[PDB]
């Protein structure tokens, strides 16, 4: 159509980089995601000492003529922390900085499949009609905007038909549960003396039961959910719906990054179905986000369990629950106490007793 | 592994999720300004309730929930504030002034420029197309070229016109704020100047202040027909111009401005312009100068972290979908050597960038 003091203009000037910022936020998704199908920090650590410019090239299958694209991006992911450079000739020479142990394929705990799950078109695209699916009212509507952008089905369903997809977020939440079940036997460790046994539900292929039986050797672990499964001497497994079907009885019964991902109605009913169970007491044992928690509380933390309670928002049926929040839910459910241990990852560990 | 290794590692994914959910950001603000909420609170005219937002935003109350959480997330991002009254009660904070719809200055069009199919989609043919060899014929300059059957962006611009309008209202934004502070900033850099040549001036915001500011000084915007055909600014010493840079020849004057242009593209095509630039402002004995308004990388005015961050960010933007980048100062001086220039100097301006004034 047809178409200020100097101070108050270089000062609006000097804002506009963060909101760029904020909305070009998708080229560090796609950045890593290059750097991931490259293969660029396993190429690098193959060389074994910092790799040349023109190697490196060679080792990716980049045509000469564009190293410098190549150069550019690795400068990125240096200015990102997963790479360092240096300039010996008088040409540039990559090496791995520690964040880049979170890349290589042979770390089991390899952030590799949850990043491609997470930059997939069936969690990016949903984020187009998010607009739409909020000012939708009640029969077009539908849970959540994954399911609004995909003909009214849910995450579970979507995984159903698309096995790359499904691997892609059980790989995802396996790596993870290699390195947080580490980090919760160490730093809860007393929550673990005394148990006889725990349930782990929807403890997947194991990766965190297997933890808790190799650090505390008299628990018996059940594994109760819905590739080939951990194998331990006191780790056993059973099907079953957390939310229709009963859950095996336990000295302790463990929900790792499981409630966070459904709303408060289901989420009581099972709570109170197991507070039944736990009473001779036994205890809950929630591994997950206390978003207002005095250990993730620092802006970079409360901007990242921000932006995963908006990931949420859009394909699953939860969210990043407060302690305020939590403590009505326990008090709900019949539950009498609480105490909460900081562990890591932006989580904690919650203890509720019957 | 030890206990210790095991915790540090934990508490650095983090990091990594932020990286790769960095798409959130955004998905979050676009929605922001597809949902008009600045406005929709701006002329509320104080803050405002959960309920009442929900209802003037047409979102039902039965998602009001949604919503809280999503002004939570804009909250932290720095656009609106959260009011204690004690419902939450919303109200904008500085940050806001560059979503507002009746401001000249508002970044609505980049944003939505930014984050549209044309520029995002691309990115998920970026591996493939740095691993393309110019001898199968598959080859294109660039990613957005690649995804979009050979089409370059200035191409497509010609033959979109909404994305076109998105882009040039963009570029119009930055121009309003960044003149300002130029010739505030950058005044001794006009002096003495009888005429300017503001090549790919765009829709006029540039040299429109630099004609108020200046009234010794002619300006002409130089840019293609489909840009300069439609609404523009408009001043008695200010007129356009309409051809293609690198074929036609470049209006004379005592001054060549470049703003946001020659980071769009590469050494080659800009070397030879520079050339052109040099013998044009050294016609008959007399010197004019070159004036470039761009980035340096490496200028200590955008030296910290978080700048050097969204420096690096546009560097991968303008791979995908132009044809530059944000050149070091070593780039630059490289080029003013080979295209004959003997003498610059750099003085910063504001939102990264600088004045190169370059002497023949
Ligand atoms: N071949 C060409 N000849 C002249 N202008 C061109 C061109 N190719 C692209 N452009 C123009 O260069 C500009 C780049 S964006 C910068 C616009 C303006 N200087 C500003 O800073 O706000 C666009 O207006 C685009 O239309
Ligand atoms: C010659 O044009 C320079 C382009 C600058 C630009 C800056 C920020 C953007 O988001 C952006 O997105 C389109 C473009
Ligand atoms: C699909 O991508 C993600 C999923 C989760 C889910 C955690 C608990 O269900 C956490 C982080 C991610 O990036």
């Amino acid at each position: 159509g047809l178409v200020m003091d100097a101070a108050t203009a270089v000062e609006l000037l000097d804002a506009q980089p963060q909101v760029w910022h904020h909305f070009l936020g998708y080229i560090n998704s796609m950045t890593l995601q290059c750097a991931l199908e490259l293969d660029i920090a396993d190429v690098i650590h193959r060389h074994g000492h910092p790799i040349p410019l023109n190697q490196l090239a060679a080792a990716l299958e980049i045509p000469q003529t564009k190293a410098p694209f190549l150069s550019r991006l690795m400068r990125m992911l240096v200015h990102l922390g997963y790479f360092t450079q240096v300039i010996t000739k008088p040409l540039p020479s990559y090496w791995l900085a520690p964040l880049s142990r979170l890349l290589l394929k042979q770390n089991p705990y390899n952030a590799r499949s949850l990043t491609f799950c997470s930059v997939h078109e069936h969690l990016v695209d949903p984020w187009r009609q998010m607009s739409a699916w909020l000012r939708t009212g009640k029969g077009k509507d539908t849970p959540n905007a994954f399911a609004f952008a995909h003909e009214g089905k849910k995450v579970y369903e979507v995984c159903s038909e698309d096995a790359n997809f499904s691997q892609l977020f059980s790989e995802g939440m396996a790596g993870d549960s290699w390195l947080f079940s580490r980090a919760l036997v160490s730093k809860c460790r007393d929550a673990f003396e005394g148990l006889s046994s725990l349930v782990d539900v929807g403890g997947g292929t194991g990766n965190t039961s297997k933890v808790i039986a190799e650090t505390f050797p008299n628990i018996h672990c059940t594994v109760f959910d819905l590739g080939p499964k951990q194998t331990h001497p006191n780790l056993d497994y059973e099907s079953g719906n957390m939310f229709t079907d009963e859950i095996p009885h336990a000295d302790a019964v463990l929900f790792k990054w499981v409630l966070c991902d459904w709303p408060d109605e289901p989420v009581l009913k099972m709570l109170k179905q197991c507070k039944k169970a736990l009473t001779v007491k036994g205890k809950l044992m929630i591994a997950d986000h206390v978003l207002d928690h005095e250990s993730c509380n620092d802006s970079n933390s409360m901007g990242t369990s921000l932006i995963l309670d908006m990931l949420f928002m859009s394909f699953l049926e939860g969210s990043l629950r407060t302690e305020k929040q939590w403590a009505k839910l326990f008090a709900e459910a019949g539950f009498k106490d609480y105490k909460i241990t900081p562990v890591g990852g932006l989580r904690v560990l919650i203890e509720v007793y019957p």
